[PDB]
């Protein structure tokens, strides 16, 4: 529910970047896509992965042989 609690921030550890979309984690998780992973080791978004596999079997990133089947 709602609780209500008013803290500082939010650790610097990071947050989820797609280099398809370029944004970050609230646009992706707005109502848009979901926040997807991939083996090779890089995030990507739901829409933008899933059309990447379309066009560029290998990641739009390393390029390396990726499938998750
Ligand atoms: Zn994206
Ligand atoms: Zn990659």
């Amino acid at each position: 529910g709602s609780s209500g609690s008013s803290g500082t921030g939010l650790r610097p550890s990071g947050t989820v970047s797609c280099p398809i979309c370029m944004d970050g984690y609230s646009e992706i998780v707005q109502n848009g896509r979901l926040i997807v992973s991939t083996e090779c080791g890089h995030v990507f978004c739901s829409q933008c992965l899933r059309d990447s596999l379309k066009n560029a079997n290998t990641c739009p990133t390393c390029r390396k042989k990726i499938n998750h089947k």
